[PDB]
């Protein structure tokens, strides 16, 4: 019934119904008019013919690297496509934010309520001839068929990027703190009242938490030492709650500010890292402020910590994933002179994408042992047995699993992959093809075009009908990948803006943050702008053991 | 013993205490360096000498009336002077926000903690040699014999300005979305979380009791007809709680957004109001769209009432307010190629400044009838015996006291005055001065130069002995009126930057928001950008009384 249901309206023109049987698209400032929004003005065709596409930047940013090599190394160059990287990606994010679960229209309950992840694209209206609008069949395709037939693994695929498991839970461990789907009111929903890089896995969402892994000395966080090493203290010496099994003995229920951190090993290796790492910039501050007093110390570290984090995603982990020559660069003085929000909203469709799966290993490696997924799960005697130090150098050596391409999620996790496909009908997502052109992609014709293959895309065939009926979850992870990357063209088209908004839209990039004074003077600055994925291992765990977010060659 | 005490650092400096007898100033960004950011940068002292004061600017805004009523006659210099006026006052707000009562130093629980009103500057310093930093007595002035000496109206002062009881109750109506003090939790907070012009005192706090005060029948929020005219539902017919004492009878405790507008006939008024055009609107809505749910209907009109509300407060209640002669203009459009956050967090400071007592007059004149301050109090009744429409006719000629110029507070809100200044010590408020630097203002070298008067002057001085020892509200209500001006010029200086920030930095003035379809297409988007007082009362009045904010 409803007209806006064909989705009519292009380049981010808005629809709206005019009576029972006319809409209207709003082209207000998206560089085209016409009743669709379809006709280019006469500039935007100039940019269209100049814009290059995205498998050709790709090319460039991943050859020639004597050339990047230069460039690397002349600031002026390096700043100035850094900042283009930036302002370009970010261009692609409503801010403020805008659409939810549960308004495809503008309103001041979706612009205000922090409970809801927001929304890229607005959720197909209720009543439309097909559960995406009006294409594909009166009903979807049986997730679970999708699931068995194109996503889940026969043989374990390797990242050809050469990903390891510190790359993965590192993932993992990074973004649940604004993902946190509050499982209990709907997928719509979220925990992380912060939207972003807050810590709040670390220090705990609310003060209350937060005042339960105090230690209300020295500005830090409460600790436990076994073997002369430092982990997270316990439920018992805490309260603070976490999710562990009945059959898990107390004195293994690690406290951590996520609550499901305690679920794998891994998680908690990357928590008990980063909560050394906080009490380290305790004693540096402490030794340089001795008048300073436990809640100034508490609050300047975490602060710290919140710039060592954004620093390593974007210099180690982005610089990672990318497969770039050139050198990415945390520098929030790149925004000063441009239009910029300091402001973020977590995105559904940004969690969605981020179901990496894929990743996880059949088994997992440490030193000379191998866990499967009933043995590693809730078990922190394996971290104590074996120590921060040698699960880094089994992490570091370990492969981890490519992402795209298809047929690669492990069997232990088949009904998570499908409930990423039911809950993501529940929150009524548009299509995978509407999803590439909301960020500027051409939409692909045909499912082989999608998989560069005959036999997934013959199955998608089979289950869609129409190429504009894939889902947005399994089109992502089926998608031909880019050569020799982990990933496919929409998934790094897609992700990169959600990302590289949320990182440089933190407060403390901002001008009146982003200066010696908010970190404790130039000792503390420096923390922030010298640390790395090395740097927090060397300092933290013993040994200073070599790591990387790729198997070493 | 703190080394920041003193407040040494300059020109929006950062201090920071290193050791425990010595700071060091961060001076990044300032224009400014040195031990204490007080040497200039060529490129700003060359900025410094040639920019004018805001006296000087402000005689240019309110003198050469034929030279102005052509540029508000040509679309182009009207939108460029206007533009101007917009990005210089807002840059004086730090946005994100930064401080609050409980941090003198940025923290992530300052930033992300909406419970607190953010703070223009940090609170002093708790170990300090006196309560102020360093500077005046070692124990500040009785509260209640700077009220009484300084504040106390002694004889009503009528505003030269000419601004009514129209403009006095939507100063308090408007105001008081964003300035919910959560007194039982400390001044320092607020029970205001949406931090801005977001019609909660229409539409409830939250949605528990959004769902109380809606009809969810056309968007409509629920009402009850009296005497043939639209009034608010009641307590009983709502469940949505209100302050009331025990001797409001049911049937006359009406229900709205804001929980204390019972408090007082004229708050009362203008909810009635809001809540006959919010109906009105879906009204409209409707026609355009018969295809419409009711929440569609009410989150839209509610959009295009936010839109009004920013519309009416910039080109008639600041306007009214500024005594300028050029007309100002409410664009989003003006900022788009600007760079400016959509975004903004209560400032306390903004709160105090805004306790504008003084405009209250000695009673209150509906018709022939003549009201004490307990007879107007929680008299719901009277608004019923008179209408609304005789409620606007009379506040439209009722004059209000002028704000500026000390001694014109009325003894019946004495000790709401003296509330003002406890809290403020409570909060640990720097000083005038201070707060002067702040906004790039001078700060006064003399008790004499604040008032340019003697008395006054002499008091002061009898009470802080230094002028640097001033607090921030009793000096913005004795300080010299500009000339025949509601306000001095530390009112305006200061609190136009809270003001503009928080109106042009609403979601709805962003890029996204700013078109048509947000607001149902261009019939709703029509409503907004054509409201003002009058049309606001020509709309929801029964007679269309004239109304304005100033007395005919
Ligand atoms: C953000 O959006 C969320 C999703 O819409 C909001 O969560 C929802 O909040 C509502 C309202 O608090 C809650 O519904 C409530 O329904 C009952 C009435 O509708 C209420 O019980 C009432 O019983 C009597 C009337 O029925 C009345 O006399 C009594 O005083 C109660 O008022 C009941 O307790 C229930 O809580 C939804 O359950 C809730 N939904 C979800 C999925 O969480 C959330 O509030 C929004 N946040 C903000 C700040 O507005
Ligand atoms: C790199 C990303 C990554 C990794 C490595 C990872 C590794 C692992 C892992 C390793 C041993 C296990 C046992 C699980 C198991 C789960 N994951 Co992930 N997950 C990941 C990304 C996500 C995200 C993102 C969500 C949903 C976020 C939310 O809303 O809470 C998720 C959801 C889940 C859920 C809840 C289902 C749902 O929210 O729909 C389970 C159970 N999973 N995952
Ligand atoms: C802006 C103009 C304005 C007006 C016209 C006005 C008119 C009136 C009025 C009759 C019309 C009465 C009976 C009062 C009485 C009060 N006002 Co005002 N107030 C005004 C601005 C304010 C502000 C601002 C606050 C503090 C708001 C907060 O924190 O909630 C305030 C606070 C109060 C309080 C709280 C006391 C405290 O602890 O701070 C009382 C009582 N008053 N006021
Ligand atoms: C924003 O900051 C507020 C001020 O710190 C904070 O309020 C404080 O909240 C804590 C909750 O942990 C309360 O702590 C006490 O609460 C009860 C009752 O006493 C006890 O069971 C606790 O153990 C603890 O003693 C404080 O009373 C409360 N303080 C005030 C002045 O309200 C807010 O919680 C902060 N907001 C957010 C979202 O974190
Ligand atoms: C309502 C009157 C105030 C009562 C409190 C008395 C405090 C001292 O009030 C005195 O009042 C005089 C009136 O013109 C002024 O000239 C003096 O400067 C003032 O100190
Ligand atoms: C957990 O790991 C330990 C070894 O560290 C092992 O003995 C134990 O059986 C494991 N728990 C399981 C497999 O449930
Ligand atoms: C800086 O301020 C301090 C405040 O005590 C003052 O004593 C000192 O002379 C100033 N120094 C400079 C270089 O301005
Ligand atoms: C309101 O009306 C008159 C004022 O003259 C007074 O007699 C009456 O008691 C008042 N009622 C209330 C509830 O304040
Ligand atoms: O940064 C990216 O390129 C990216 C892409 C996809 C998902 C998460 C990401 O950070
Ligand atoms: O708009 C102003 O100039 C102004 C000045 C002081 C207080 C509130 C205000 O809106």
């Amino acid at each position: 019934k409803n007209p806006c249901c064909s989705h009519p309206c292009q380049n981010r023109g808005v629809c709206m119904s005019v009576g029972f049987d006319q809409y209207k698209c709003d082209c207000t400032r998206t560089g085209f008019y016409g009743e669709n929004c379809s006709t280019p003005e006469f500039l935007t065709r100039i940019k269209l013919f100049l814009k290059p596409t995205p498998n050709t930047v790709h090319y460039i940013l991943t050859h020639f690297k004597g050339f990047w090599n230069v460039v690397n190394n002349i600031p002026f160059l390096r700043n100035a496509i850094m900042s283009y990287v930036l302002t370009s990606r970010s261009h692609l994010i409503d801010s403020p934010p805008t659409y939810n679960a549960d308004y495809g229209y503008k309103s001041w309950e979706a612009f205000s309520n922090l409970s809801y992840y927001t929304r890229a694209l607005p959720p197909v209206p209720d009543d439309c001839p097909t559960p995406l609008g009006v294409k594909g069949k009166k009903q979807l395709p049986d997730s679970n068929e999708i699931v068995e037939k194109l996503l889940l693994r026969r043989k374990f695929i390797p990242d050809p990027q050469g990903s390891n498991m510190m790359f993965a839970f590192f993932a993992q461990h990074f973004t649940h703190q604004f993902f946190k789907t509050d499982h209990k009111r709907g997928p719509a929903f979220t925990n992380g009242l912060g939207h972003g890089v807050d810590l709040n896995h670390i220090y705990g969402e609310t003060l209350a938490r937060q005042r339960k892994l105090r230690l209300f000395k020295d500005g830090k966080m409460k600790y436990q030492i076994i073997d002369g090493e430092m982990y997270p203290p316990t439920v018992k010496d805490t309260q603070a709650e976490m999710i562990y099994p009945p059959q898990v003995p107390e004195h293994l229920r690690f406290a951590v500010g996520q609550e499901v951190f305690g679920l794998v090993p891994g998680l908690m290796m990357y928590a008990t890292i980063w909560l050394r790492e906080h009490n380290r910039v305790c004693d540096v501050l402490k030794q340089e402020h001795p008048e300073w007093g436990d809640e100034q110390l508490f609050q300047t570290s975490r602060l710290i910590l919140i710039g060592e984090t954004i620093k390593i995603v974007i210099e180690d982990y982005v610089q990672h994933l990318s497969g770039y020559h050139f050198k990415l660069k945390f520098d929030p003085e790149l925004l000063f002179n441009k239009q910029f929000q300091y402001q973020n909203r977590i995105a559904a469709e940004f969690n969605t994408l981020y179901h990496w799966h894929p990743l996880l290993p059949d088994t997992f490696q440490i030193h000379d042992q191998k866990y499967n997924y009933q043995q590693f799960i809730y078990n922190n005697s394996i971290l104590l047995e074996h120590g921060i130090t040698q699960f880094v150098e089994s992490f570091t050596r370990q492969i981890a699993g490519r992402v795209a391409g298809g047929r690669n999620v492990p069997p232990a996790v088949q009904k998570v992959s499908q409930a990423s496909i039911d809950q993501s009908r529940q929150m009524k997502y548009q299509s995978f093809n509407e999803y590439r052109k909301r960020f500027m992609l051409k939409p692909y014709e045909s499912f082989e075009e999608l998989t560069g293959e005959k036999e997934m895309s013959a199955e998608l065939e089979a289950l869609y009908g129409d190429i504009d009926a894939v889902e947005l979850y399994p089109a992502l992870l089926v998608e031909k990948p880019r050569p020799d990357a982990i990933f496919g063209e929409t998934m790094v088209e897609v992700g990169a803006p959600f990302s590289l908004k949320g990182l440089m839209g933190n407060v403390i990039c901002s001008p009146a943050y982003w200066k010696p004074s908010t970190f404790g003077g130039e000792v503390g600055f420096q923390i922030i702008n010298t640390a790395s994925i090395q740097s927090l291992i060397c300092n933290n765990v013993k040994g200073c053991p070599f790591t990387s977010f790729s198997v070493p060659d």
